[PDB]
């Protein structure tokens, strides 16, 4: 966990998903002080977010001239991107490109130093080779296309588009090169976190209530994957639940093994949203494998970023035992000395 | 004194059922000593199980002559069943009829002496309402008219005979008499046993493999129901596995809280059949509030048993749970 990856696209709340994982591992996600204004690196005292659109070939107007999409590798340097997190990993200090998507240009570099924990976020953590044999871990968040056209209406790109404040030219132009070259990186993941609309009651395109499967491979050294009163059962949970006034669809709790890209992986799933503080910490009470420091910490962790998009879902739910997972594998690797 | 009651209708597993219970209580269950070669009581060292035809107010000819059925309560005497079994509970012999099977007639009576286990079993044993309150604890054994049918066409009469096939009069006998006396009955058990057709492999009615539920009663004092992982939570469970390994068709649990006739009550669910009786051992693993003084003790007793019918599906492993439920009850009541 010296290195992660967390391939998601863009608009996701993958902004949301690095700020709880950043607070388990050092909590301070604020970018550079002095620099460029339009950075998209954030940093802590014990961890560096690189956003690997800084790894862009082609800029916004270049990438319109030779008519391919940011999605596409020929608009990215992979050759640059392998050396500087080679680099990074290795105590090197590096001169880092910045991608300004403001005004659509890679101005001058960002002096990056090389930090604790290192996470390179984007479109392309997986899609070389020589990249992800530098990762200790690696996550993809998976929003399929109905709940990312749904967050696509206001709230995320709040109904702002220009025919029918839709640019929805973009997913259509977008996701040829998207299923091409970025969801195939899901097989390389350690864990997926997959969105999907709710099998429970009919709502989106509002979203709001979410199926989300929690997809953790097994057989990763430092990985023990989080399971429901009997791992490798198959196992539905409805904690309903006295205390639980919850809800107008309610929680649904799902537990499976499955193989995924033809890798064996377990899967948690979660369908519905929660609702109580004290009725959240009944439901983390019956998992285990949950890897935290003490009892009440995924709940606790939740609390406190309790402002934050996904928090009353599987989303924010997940995306925290994801962190304290990879917190783990630190304390892990961390102690793995010396002689 | 405790007092059991057991509803059900023969020919479908009492017999079985009751052997289950009697080896929780005690000894092995055999008739009379002495007299009656036809008689219907059992006894062991703690248990005494009257059959309740023994209470029947007309005789076989009689009750076809005066046109009712055995389940007709008009063909049955509620009155002495009351006195006798709130006699029995008190600690007080009793001459109680026999109906011998054979003959279809009322032989006459026999001495029953006060067991510390009494235990009632037949058609109307909380028909009414003076016998249901010296009740402990009650029981019905339902079996699902669709499993019933698919039980008579190859286990009570398969074919009958002579070309031809199956009664009118059988089925239209008593199915009237049955759901408008027998039936009701199940509102006042604290602890049901329904056993119906399977999900798991489409049949019309093929009748080996079931899907049986347990349904108990909540609000008993003395009695805490089994429940599986996370109590008053709804909860399915495929114990396969990938961990297990079943065969074609896997078993498959089901836990959930319901309201059975405006009644709250817990429901426990098995679905399919154990093959290998390794499965039994880690279902049990896993259940709770078994009411075990030792760990695998289900497992102990269906194995003691093994080749008692419905061994490998939930009607034996709930049966003897059940059984298991009422020790615990009965060493509440005597611990003051």
């Amino acid at each position: 966990t010296i290195v992660i990856g967390l391939a998601a696209d863009s608009g996701c709340g993958k902004s949301t998903f690095m700020r709880r994982l950043t607070s388990v591992f050092g909590g301070a996600a604020k970018p550079p002080k002095g620099g460029n204004p339009d950075s998209n690196t954030l940093i802590s005292d014990t961890t560096t977010v690189i956003c690997l659109d800084d790894y862009h070939s082609l800029d916004r107007y270049g990438r319109k001239e030779q008519k391919v999409t940011a999605l596409d590798p020929r608009a990215n340097d992979f050759d640059l991107m392998y050396e500087q997190v080679k680099a990074l990993k290795n105590g090197i200090a590096v001169e880092k490109p910045i991608y300004n998507h403001v005004t659509g240009l890679l101005d001058p570099p960002e002096l990056i130093q090389p930090p604790k924990i290192l996470v390179i976020e984007g479109l392309h953590p997986m899609f070389d080779e020589r990249v992800r044999d530098l990762l200790d871990f690696s996550i993809y968040l998976d929003i399929s296309n109905e709940v990312k056209f749904a967050w696509k209406i206001q709230r995320d790109m709040a109904e702002r588009g220009h025919s029918l404040e839709s640019i929805k030219a973009s997913i259509e132009a977008r996701k040829p090169d998207f299923d091409a070259f970025i969801d195939p990186q899901k097989q390389y993941a350690d864990a997926v976190i997959e969105v999907l609309p709710t099998t429970l009651i009919p709502d989106d395109n509002e979203g709001k209530v979410l199926r989300v499967r929690l997809i953790m491979k097994e057989g990763v050294k430092y990985f023990s994957p989080v399971y429901l009163f009997d791992e490798g059962s198959t196992i539905s949970w409805i904690p309903c639940g006295r205390k639980l006034t919850c809800s107008y669809p309610g929680i649904k709790f799902n537990y499976e093994p499955d193989s995924y890209f033809d890798h064996e992986v377990s899967v948690l799933e979660m369908d519905g949203q929660f609702d109580r503080l004290d009725e959240l910490i009944y439901v983390e009470s019956h998992l285990s494998n949950l890897s935290t420091k003490f009892y009440g910490e995924v709940t606790q962790q939740m609390l406190k970023h309790a402002d934050f998009p996904g928090s009353n879902n599987g989303t924010g739910l997940f995306q925290t035992i994801v962190g304290l997972k990879i917190r783990d594998l630190y304390e892990q690797l961390i102690a793995n000395k010396a002689t």
